[PDB]
């Protein structure tokens, strides 16, 4: 029938098997485990899956090959600038915590070794730093700091200058063929936007913004690095108050009085600088993460069904006096099938609002009393949704009322699809499994044969979904009366999977004729022994219920008589 | 993953090279430099670029080559209308000032000397004409002044002619065959709109155009002038106040009581003329604007990124025994394509925020800390919205929700398209860089998975594209929570390009398989090395964020219901 | 750049010409000349266009030939009816007037000679007619006149029973090969409105037509008619009541209460009858109007204009150092279309304005100040009309707007389109164009980049063209800014036409390479010196000036919140 068919796909195994049996592949990330200390207590192991990644952000954060400069009391201070005008920071790399600073101009030229200013406590513990390490090919500043200062007040700005591709130290042949130079020579604009490094809006300059003004600063500082060793300095070379603009962006000379006032006396001088570099690691002194994959199955078995049998006289008359075998598979079919497949529907519904709660997520792999293994690819939820269409919708007039049906259950049916879909992360997981092509996922619309009407909106094309296509089916049980069930399914593909919803087991069973003796009586059976079963994977399930439609339908012949008979004005 | 490959357009690099270099050829308009080092200063040669005459309609102009007539006192006052009947103009060519007026008519067969009479001193600093211009082919009247006398009150007006179908001179062979003939005669109307040339409609005529009628004036003028040296002349014949009209088109007389008060010793009379001609230009004596091309161009490299480990038993084959870990490619894909594309999305956003200001648009090239360079290109922008649901909104009924909301975010997303191209120039910008085809731009809209239902208008075909081209993506991370991001794209192009969004500079990494030692563990190590960067040229972005819409989805729960149960009556 | 060449085509012109001239054949009809006295003066001769008659219907008509019978007074008097039962009526055919009466009813068996019971004054001047000319095959009754005498009270009915086709003479021989009879035999009904000869309602039928009664006539009309030498005769054979109908269709006898009343001593008799009979002209006797052809000529000259430079340094080779003229290129295209287009199209509306006024039609042919050959063709029309957006509505959702806007935009625009085309018949002129074929006119919309998002309505298959088609284009001057400007143009032809609304005379342009000296410089020079200009033919142009638009744009950010925050019911 169509409706088993749209949910569950049949599937047929040969009857030699009891069932078949699911192997499900994980993979996830290895942070270490917990059980180096003994207390003859449970190794416990920190595990999670990756495909929670298609969600949070901080499941994959990795700098561990990075340099970024390490604090030592006493050891580099003089390489630093006083924590006077910028305490220090907290930073976390790795599993290590630790503070830094930024570098301090070179005022004489003497320069800096980057592989020793960054000691991290981790590598500390590894052994100290070779001559193997080898600074990347990319290195560049990622963050410049200048001092504002005007009368005796000092505002610290933290621009980004990473973008800026200037920033990105180029190749020069002058020493040997090793050291890479930084041409930094353009304007740097402080905006109207521009916070502190507090997080605030500066005040020295504060009369310019409530002008509207920008202000430009033209910043020339040089500096070299060798990609051997560490080796380099870097040194501040010129800076001066570049232009102003205003709102249109025409040029504004230093000299109109529309800036002088708020510029005189105001000094902005550089201070320090951070270097955003890497190693060249193929030393392999750095751990990445642990990726590791392990195999989850569950088995599923067939059973075997009650019979179904006919009677026969056994000589004779086995054409046209007593049935014919079409009756057996009319019975088989109206029965074994359709019938068994809304009860087991039924069955899942009660399940998941009974184990899952409304409207609840819950993490990737956080249940085990559910059917099906579809709870290693996306979030368990589920959700119910009651219309009353009679106190939500009012209208005397009897000829839109199927336009304003329309809207309540289409936008009901759109709203809640599309939440469920985010509270899932169903796509995400769709394209992840799937390669060359990310077929739209499938939603699947199976009710009774009261509502279709009002699911298709009239004078459009796009029903149910923009990002989804949609099948409608219809099913003539009682107890199916003004309820509405949607899943996510899949069109094509005829093998089960955890993404598919539902797998109908099937064994083909074949017809045993024989004549057997019942008591006084001398008759042929003919028998149907099924050998069926209605399995379930997504713990995904969305059901709206309405109540009350026939009162809003009768509504429309209740209104109060509202007749116009004039003598006709022209 | 569908929203990373949309903005970013993979391009393959060959693992050889640090990164690619982009040289961008521009063309500029030279004006003239300003500043000199004899007073402390630098030369700042002045340019602008082309591709703004998209925008403006001076930078570009020229008329060097057009003659204009020359007024000084003494040597050409003869052939000049007297000063005291309409005082002189300051009209401004190239970089020469003067003045000019009408010529007057000649009337005892004495007429003038244009070519001679039209010197403007940078000619005179060329030296004095020789014989070596020539008056071009074409030669055609441009006003002719005439005035309305009634008594003693004299009004003047200034028609133009050269939109006539006969104002422009004829070649014709009766004489030396550089002679060149000029036959006007027709007649000119002066309705009831016609304004003087201090503005506002004539006090004599104004009781004509009160009852809406209309004054035709039979003009007979004849002129002679030779291309060769500019011995020339021109001669009115014949001016009478011809026809009077109507409202509807109909004839009234000259002397009809409707006019004949109006017109009773109305005198109309030719006083003066202008001429438009231009050098022939075999002459190369006046250059028009010099434009020069520049070669700027921009260093854009790759790095590399930290690794990704597994372990695995060593005594054992890794090349037939055991999968290559797709664990560890899933990983690689979701750990890197993905969570840094929309990092890096969410900072380029930020970054326009802080530097542009919102809303408020910049001259091109006028700023150059923005990373990319279609800032040579596109004038830059940064707009962003936020709309108020449920404040901007009032609806209770669930039904017509959804179309409330899909009319509120459809009109503010063309609202901003528009807008943001208008004050960009966009597609003038495709157009003028594409030669042979030209592309209709291409809109793409980036957001999350529950927006997109709105995005899409029930009912039409054209949702956010009425002249533009869309093609919507979703994401299922959790920092894009309901927020839209905007900007435009190239559909069918696979290389860097200054109209391109942005580029995803790929090299691909080896996988490396190799034993090493670690912790006295002996064990198989398989790293993948990622290495790649995203990068950002256009400096264009839009972005809208929706709030409180939970609210406003609750009030299809909130209404107040309205509930009629009335007796049917028919 | 599609703005330019959607209003203008691009006519190329040979090099050698100086420029292109179009010959219109025009058609004209004679009417008359006055001036035959002997006076000395200008003769006017009337001459009036044909296409003219697309409107109107009095253009070209004659009657002449048609005989029509004409009162001698004091000679054939006999022949007619007696002028005290109807006044005698002037009708008149070509210059001639003259006095009909309807014929007399001869039961005396005496005839008449249609032909000589006719001839014009003119007719006479040409000679009496002398069996030189038969008559058409085609003769038939064109009016009855029954006289009904009811108590003393006679109503006088003219019936036209030119539409039956009984009255139409049927050939039948019996005595000469020429003689035709007439058999009228069917019934004549009154209707319940039928207006008698004083112009009114009846008085003695008003009984039975005020209940929506009708009445039935009758007649048996027998005549007799040789065209060989216009001997013919008619007699009346019978004439009574023959039924009454109601309102329905029911038979009612005259013995009935209801209809005996007004029917008591009502008689009725026909009196009189008219003959349509008309000469076959095949001696041509006859003069008809007069069509001649006279030819126009305009001439168009295409001139120089300013040229453009590039500096280049000389002794090395013009290959690879310096512009090789792509700048050039993109010069040219931006500076000598772009601009110059939007620069012509806007001087062309401001010349319309100043002549024609708005929304004033001119007849044709009235006006020859005006550029182009279209006034030849079609009406000159030009109207203006302005949209105040935020003035003409009130609305405060954001939602909304968009929809309400392009509402009022499609609307506004579509009507003026409809009238302009009325008041000018354009299609008509465009239809009587060519033959075989009649493309559907378009209109073409080229306005600001702003507007276009309301130009289109959301869910129209059908946007502005309701009867036309449309194409929409897009520029980026400042100048249109929030402007919009329209005409009608041919799209399949691309050749000049008086139809057509604009062509671009354009000439191939050859690079100049001579070495120019200059303050002593030696360098390498190239020139690309433009020769074209824009041209106006068509005299109709209609302009939407949309002002205030942003400000009821920002309307939508400037409702006054209407927020319903409750507790939820249901």
């Amino acid at each position: 029938h169509e409706f088993a068919e749209l949910f569950y796909r049949t599937y047929i195994v040969t009857p030699d098997q009891a069932g078949f049996q699911l192997s499900i592949r994980r993979n996830l990330v290895w942070e270490g485990w917990t059980g180096e200390g003994l207390s003859g207590e449970k190794q416990e192991i920190s595990k999670r899956n990756i495909l929670q990644g298609l969600l949070d952000y901080t499941t994959l954060e990795t700098n561990s090959t990075e340099l970024i400069p390490v604090i030592q009391s006493g050891e580099n201070d003089e390489q630093f600038i006083d924590p006077s005008v910028l305490p220090a920071q907290t930073v976390k790399q790795g599993k290590d915590t630790f503070d830094t600073n930024f570098l301090k101009f070179s005022e004489n030229g003497e320069g800096f070794n980057l592989l020793m200013l960054a000691q991290t406590p981790s590598r500390l513990k590894k052994g100290s730093m070779t001559f193997t390490d080898s600074l990347d090919s990319r290195i560049a500043l990622k963050q410049l700091l200048i001092s504002v200062t005007k009368g005796g007040t000092t505002e610290l700005f933290a621009l980004d200058v990473n973008r800026d591709q200037y920033a990105a130290y180029t190749a020069t042949r002058e020493y040997n063929f090793r050291l890479m130079q930084l041409k930094f020579h353009t304007s740097l604009g402080l905006g109207e936007e521009s916070t502190t490094v507090a997080g605030a809006e500066s005040a020295l300059l504060k009369d310019l913004f409530d002008l509207g003004y920008r202000i430009e600063l033209d910043v020339k500082v040089d500096g070299e690095m060798n990609v051997e060793n560490g080796n380099g300095d870097t040194s501040l070379r010129a800076l001066r108050l570049a232009r102003v603009f205003d709102k249109e962006g025409k040029e504004i000379a230093l000299t109109d009085s529309r800036v002088s006032a708020a510029l005189s006396g105001l000094t902005v001088t550089g201070v320090g600088y951070s270097l955003e570099a890497r190693l060249t690691n193929i030393n392999q002194l750095e751990m990445g993460l642990l990726i590791d994959s392990d195999v989850q199955k569950q088995g599923f078995m067939i059973p075997t069904l009650p019979p179904l049998v006919i009677v026969k006289p056994a000589m004779v008359e086995d054409d046209k006096t007593y049935p014919r075998l079409e009756a057996l598979t009319t019975a088989y079919r109206i029965q074994q099938m359709r019938n068994n497949a809304v009860t087991t529907l039924l069955n899942r519904a009660d399940t998941l609002k009974s184990y899952l709660g409304v409207g609840v997520p819950h993490p990737i792999e956080s249940n085990l009393g559910l059917e099906g293994v579809g709870q290693y690819y996306v979030r368990p939820y589920y959700n119910e949704a009651t219309i009353d269409v009679l106190n939500d919708l009012n209208n005397l007039t009897s000829a839109a009322k199927q336009t304003d049906i329309q809207g309540l259950i289409v936008s009901k049916i759109n709203e809640m699809v599309y939440t469920a879909d985010q509270l899932t992360g169903y796509t995400a997981a769709l394209e992840a499994a799937f390669s060359g092509r990310s077929p739209k996922p499938h939603v699947a619309i199976g009710t009774d044969m009261r509502l279709p009407q009002y699911i298709q909106i009239n004078g459009d094309d796009r029903t149910v979904g923009i990002g989804y296509d949609y099948t409608i089916a219809r099913i003539s049980d009682l107890r199916m009366k003004d309820k509405i069930v949607m899943t996510f399914i899949l069109p094509n593909e005829s093998e089960p999977h955890p993404l598919q919803h539902g797998v109908l087991g099937f064994i083909p069973e074949y017809l045993v004729d024989f004549n057997m003796i019942r008591n006084q009586r001398i008759g042929r059976e003919i028998r149907l022994t099924p050998r069926y079963r209605y399995f379930n994977f997504l713990p995904i399930m969305l059901v709206i219920n309405v109540i009350n439609l026939e009162e809003a339908i009768a509504q429309r012949t209740a209104l109060d008589v509202n007749e116009t008979q004039v003598t006709p004005a022209s």
